[PDB]
């Protein structure tokens, strides 16, 4: 067999799905849902997304979806993205919901098979393949199966993957509430963090708020427990020190966990997304950890089946992925460190203030909470013999590229890689790369190597 | 008399005594000890105090009981100061008791009655007066009183000032152990922070080490209960990962209290050193804000009994002690909120690990814990018509000094001001200062505004 099977329809899962359809691999996705669910846990995406779906076209498809904004945090101490030097991209606001319609569409333009109302109950891999049951008694097989199934999935525990991690003591609560005009609650419009804990308040329709509250170190009901309307106004009074009153929609509770799967990648299954990693849903690393491990993954799996993967590729998923995962982890748990109550982390949270008053820190901050570093280059404008392009473009096509910006090499010849010559610009500050399929930087000039990278990561020529 | 009564002769209370014998005003400090107790809390002094004794010439006086050493830390995370432009001190390892000894032998051969052996019982204040009563039944009489009486000040209970501020949950213990060679401890020397709380072992004699443990947010027994060896043996096996053994010389417990005196003056009554602000022991800012207190208040207190003090001017040792105080709490507290075990704060500290590799954050944690800012000046050699000075040894007389650097103003004519012209310097980034007795600047060109700082501090020409 050489079809890989996606468990879970979320954003990560439908990420990979495009990734695959692009690669031309035979793909079907399994997903419980028959729509993707509403109200969207989600509202925003950061920059580490909009970058990947921008390779790859996604971010036009978006285009009318929502808005580009400029701003960000950490733990919700204000940081100034646009003072940051180069580059990369800004954060996008769209639910979740919406991103999930578009890749799915987009999934399922390139020939993936895409099966709603359709629930995994079971889980097996045999030395020939993977074998997944549904509730409908039907059993479905291929060649790999990559666990996107969420925080809960079924296809980590069925591997006998560990998910270890903490589950804080932690009461969040979160709705939409359609409010009258001069509804006190607008007064709290954006996200902060008061004497308590954290509150979040931003409109997301003409006479409609998302409400979102956090307290940590504190007693919880537990997370299947109904939410009554008055718990989320009593949390709200206390952290935000305002009545909240109107109709409530959806609510809910989320939870603090902060977990890793302990490997990625157990023989024909793997794991992405928030099966692979549960973290504090802040600034959307959560998502965009996700994102870029269909992203990692989806090519080299391809690469994998279509028969032309280095010995190693699939397994440098887990090493690149868990380690970036470690990192995700290492960044949000900063953060939640200091979304205690302010009489006891008041004043470091002060002094962290003052610290992003400095260029370097502000820079610093924005990178790491955007998911942004130099593994990957920004969307800059290129000239080539073919006319006015840019580095994302050179990218849709889901294939390595050798970018040469008058580093001047004798042109590369390998079947898996686009050999592109561009006018220098100084907005690279390199004379020539090797770009892999998911965008990542495997080697620049003037570093030696390159024969081992390409290599590496394509195979030999 | 027209006597300033000083209750404690700590470092603080022995430090005011040399303040005000400098500026001849006839003081007694009333001590409980007959000696400086053995042994010292502290085993060194930082960058504030390295400089306020030097604008005294007291760090000659500690020469050949010490050495200057150049490293400092935030919450044990190593900095850098020798990478920090300026002539800004250093720090200077030397027993506390010893700092003591030299403070207590400058105060008397200035004249201050120094009387130890002498409990302190209760404290009053007439509109003309103080009454302080002693254990052996006697009274002295003074114009003024300052409580540098320590954390328990009887001083500040009496005068009824309150005392707002947090005491953690916290484990600490400290003592003197006489060691075997070869002893597991001395395979952690230094200062560090361990997976559950922090551990100092530092040498103190050919085979003495001085070992101090703490642990934050665990239960421990009361601070006025007594230490068995076997619990200072438990928390270092515990914390350290080591076996310690020995022969301890003495025993204590240490709180993580974090405190600080509502007001710093109550009529004739005023409060100085750990009786205005308790803080957590940490990188020298709770010894350096005492004396910092000490050389704010002394002139101060000289110019109110010697009759040219402007109205308001003794009221300004509150505005900006308090001031002070309260940063240096907010600084320490920073501190320790990060000295939680590793399970809860790692990331955060990893994270700041890594901010603090930037010159501008390492620069400004080296200031901080320091206690350095903007509102003294370096110690720069100087080139007057009298030959070659420097900036502190025109503070040595303990009067304002107007320092002319090229700005060339008329020579300043007034009666507790020093007019000195200086050759210009790069390494003072101003042509002419007003300093205060204390070292502060009150005014620099280019600024408006010199005859208003010569009235506010110094009173009318
Ligand atoms: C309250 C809240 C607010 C958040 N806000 C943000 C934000 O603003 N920005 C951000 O970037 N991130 C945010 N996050 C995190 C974000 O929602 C997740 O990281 C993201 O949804 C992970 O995507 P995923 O596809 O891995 O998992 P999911 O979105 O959970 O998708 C997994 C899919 O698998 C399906 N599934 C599960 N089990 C089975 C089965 N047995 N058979 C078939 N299908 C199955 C589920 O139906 C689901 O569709 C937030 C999270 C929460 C809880
Ligand atoms: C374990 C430990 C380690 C520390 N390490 C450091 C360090 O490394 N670096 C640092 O800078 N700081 C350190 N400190 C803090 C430092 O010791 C204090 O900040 C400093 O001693 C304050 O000086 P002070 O003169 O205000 O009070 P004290 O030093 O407490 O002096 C007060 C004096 O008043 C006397 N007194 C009190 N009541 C009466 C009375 N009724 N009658 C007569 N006399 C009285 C006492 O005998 C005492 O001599 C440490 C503290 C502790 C507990």
């Amino acid at each position: 067999s050489d079809t890989v099977i996606i468990a879970g329809g979320g954003p990560v899962g439908l990420m990979l799905a495009c990734e695959l359809g692009l690669a031309g691999v035979d793909t079907v996705v399994l997903e419980r849902h028959d729509a993707p669910r509403e109200p969207s846990r989600g509202g925003a995406i950061n920059a580490t997304v909009v970058e990947l779906f921008t390779q790859r076209g996604i971010m036009e498809s978006l285009r009318d979806d929502g808005f580009e904004f400029r701003m960000a945090h950490f733990a919700h101490i204000p940081l100034a993205p646009e003072r940051v030097p180069g580059d990369r991209a800004f954060s996008f606001a769209v639910p979740h919901a919406q991103v999930e319609r578009r890749l799915e569409e987009r999934a399922r333009s390139l020939g993936v098979r895409v099966r709603r109302s359709t629930e995994i109950t079971s889980v097996r891999q045999t030395p020939d393949g993977v074998q997944v049951t549904t509730g409908d008694g039907e059993v479905v097989e291929g060649a790999y199966l990559v666990g996107c199934d969420g925080s809960a999935s079924l296809v980590r525990e069925q591997a006998g993957i560990p998910f270890p991690g903490v589950d804080p003591d932690f009461h969040g609560l979160w709705g939409d509430i359609k409010v009258e005009p001069g509804a006190p609650v607008l007064e709290r419009i954006g996200a902060r963090q008061y004497e308590l804990g954290l509150c979040m308040v931003a409109p997301i329709g003409p006479d409609t708020v998302r409400v979102i509250t956090g307290e940590f170190d504190v007693p919880s009901p537990p997370a299947d427990q109904e939410v009554g309307f008055d718990e989320l106004r009593a949390a709200v009074a206390r952290i935000a020190g305002v009545e909240l009153d109107g109709v409530p929609g959806w609510l809910s509770r989320w939870t603090a966990t902060s977990r890793q799967a302990e490997r990625y990648r157990e023989g024909r299954i793997l794991l992405a997304g928030d099966a692979a990693h549960t973290l504090f849903p802040l600034g959307g690393q959560a998502l965009g950890t996700g994102i870029e491990d269909a992203v990692n993954l989806g090519w080299k799996l391809a690469a994998t089946v279509q028969g032309w993967a280095p010995p190693s590729l699939l397994d440098s998923y887990h090493e690149e992925r868990h380690a970036a995962g470690a990192r995700a982890c290492a960044s949000t748990r900063a953060q939640t460190t200091i979304m205690r109550s302010l009489a006891r982390v008041g004043e470091l949270r002060a002094l962290l203030t003052e610290l992003a008053g400095l260029e370097e820190v502000n820079a610093y901050l924005v990178r790491m909470v955007g998911g942004i570093d130099g593994s990957r280059l920004p969307d800059v404008p290129l000239v080539t013999a073919e006319g006015e392009t840019s580095v994302y473009r050179l990218l849709e096509a889901g294939r390595g590229v050798l970018l040469d910006l008058g580093a001047g090499l004798p042109a590369v010849r390998h079947p898996q890689v686009t050999y592109v010559r561009a006018e220098p610009t100084n907005r690279l500050d390199a004379t020539a790369v090797l770009l892999r399929p998911d965008g990542v930087v495997a080697w620049r000039a003037p570093q030696d190597g390159l024969e081992a990278a390409l290599e590496t990561w394509f195979g030999p020529a």
